[PDB]
């Protein structure tokens, strides 16, 4: 039995990194930040709060290597979770916060939106991967390290998605991304025209029905400034531009 609408925010409100929108930068990583954005919720709920931290995007982004695809050029969301469960992840905030082990080495920018910021540019170069913590950090890199007890990919079934966020916290998915989804500003996105611009992954916290349409609540990693503060809805039931077929997820180890 599942409810009608659900949102991780509010399902969990002592767990702050379920309402943390990151920004990639110019830098193909979303399949890195769905997941670590994804894994964080996941550490927060899993011990009821008692840990809380932003999982580094930067270890993964980094370290993983091959396996996970080609970092800043793209990756599999289901490599990354394997590195969680295999490798572990060591806890890293926004850029230049200096907060956590590795914090996001790649400036925040302006996706497909004017600010106060750089435009973002073309995919650059993946930054190396460097096994250690920012100074003043404790503990080492190696103690930071936040494991996956494991991971699976969930099926193309939205009561079994819904079923897993209402259970485990927020899942990483991934959808083809239009021309016409990048000015995105509310409501309930429904793919319409456009050019398909790529594959794209995602945090996937919630769902609801807004006037009738059935949707997903998704948080982009384009900054707060894109879309509606930074999160997105879009159609559910109809595997939307695959929304519904990329899903996957893991529970921690403690």
């Amino acid at each position: 039995k599942l409810p009608a609408s659900f949102d991780a925010r509010e399902q969990w409100p002592q767990c702050p990194t379920i309402k943390e929108i990151r920004d990639q930068g110019s830098c193909g990583s979303c399949w890195a930040f769905g997941a670590v954005e994804a894994i964080s919720d996941r550490i927060c709920i899993h011990t009821n709060a008692h840990v809380s931290v932003e999982v580094s995007a930067e270890d993964l982004l980094t370290c993983c290597g091959s396996m996970c695809g080609d970092g800043c050029n793209g990756g599999y969301p289901a490599e990354a979770w394997n590195f969680w469960t295999r490798k572990g992840l060591v806890s890293g905030g926004l850029y230049e916060s200096h907060v956590g082990c590795r914090p996001y080495s790649i400036p925040p920018c302006e996706h497909h939106v004017n600010g106060s910021r750089p435009p973002c540019t073309g995919e650059g170069d993946t930054p190396k991967c460097s096994k250690i913590c920012e100074p003043g950090y404790s503990p080492t890199y190696k103690q930071d390290k936040h494991y996956g007890y494991n991971s699976y990919s969930v099926s193309n079934s939205e009561k079994d998605i819904m079923a897993e966020i209402y259970k485990n916290g927020p899942v990483e998915g991934a959808f083809s991304v239009y021309s016409d989804f990048l000015l995105y500003k509310s409501g309930v996105y429904q793919h319409v025209t456009g050019e398909m611009m790529g594959g794209h992954a995602i945090r996937i916290l919630g769902w609801g029905v807004e006037n009738g349409t059935p949707y997903w609540l998704v948080a982009n990693s384009w900054n707060t400034d894109w879309g509606d503060n930074g999160f997105f809805k879009i159609l559910r039931g109809q595997d939307h531009c695959g929304i519904e077929s990329e899903v996957v997820a893991g529970i921690p180890r403690t």
